[PDB]
RNA sequence: GCGCAACAUCCCCGCCGGUUGGGCGCAUUGCACUCCGCGCAGUGAACCGGCUGCGCC
């Protein structure tokens, strides 16, 4: 789960929030500490309430669990965690 | 073929299916990298398959 290091995985999000509003209301919050490459969100039955954001490299992504970890985001605390594997765009 | 919905407890809304998006509810704490859980309804939204009826060649 936690404690490898590739990118962030945010959990326990408000699923009522639509995809577009969520994808941008995180980029505006998660670039205070790094540059964002791509943010990914799905409202499917599994990946709803979860997000996948990747930055420049690894400690361009350690700079996230860094900050938030229970941020009252849309009336529910965040829970961030390092992505177990790596996103298929950084494998190049 | 073209244009329409009279019939409607103000107006608007012919019928049956369906799609996309919006709403509410149930369920979901879930590690992905093209979409996709389900239910409810005057969804005063846009459309797709048909059909009934009215008017005009
Ligand atoms: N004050 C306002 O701002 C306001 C608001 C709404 C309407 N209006 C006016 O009030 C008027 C009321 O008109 P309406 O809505 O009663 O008529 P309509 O114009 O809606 O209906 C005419 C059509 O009904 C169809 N039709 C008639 N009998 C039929 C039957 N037996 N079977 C199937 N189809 C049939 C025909 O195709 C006909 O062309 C309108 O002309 C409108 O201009 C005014
Ligand atoms: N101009 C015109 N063409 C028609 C009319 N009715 C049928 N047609 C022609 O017929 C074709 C088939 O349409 P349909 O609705 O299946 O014809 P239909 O079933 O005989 O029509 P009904 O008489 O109502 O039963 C259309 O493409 C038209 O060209 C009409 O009233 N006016
Ligand atoms: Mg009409
Ligand atoms: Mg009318
Ligand atoms: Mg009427
Ligand atoms: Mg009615
Ligand atoms: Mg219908
Ligand atoms: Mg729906
Ligand atoms: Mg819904
Ligand atoms: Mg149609």
């Amino acid at each position: 789960e936690t404690r490898p290091n590739h990118t962030i995985y945010i959990n326990n999000l408000n699923e009522k929030i639509k995809k577009d509003e969520l994808k941008k209301s995180l980029h505006a919050i998660f670039s205070r500490f790094g540059q964002i490459l791509d943010i990914l969100v799905s409202r499917s039955l599994k990946m709803r309430g979860q997000a996948f954001v990747i930055f420049k490299e690894v400690s361009s992504a350690t700079n996230a669990l860094r900050s938030m970890q229970g941020f009252p985001f849309y009336d529910k605390p965040m829970r961030i965690q390092y992505a177990k594997t790596d996103s298929d765009i950084i494998a190049k």
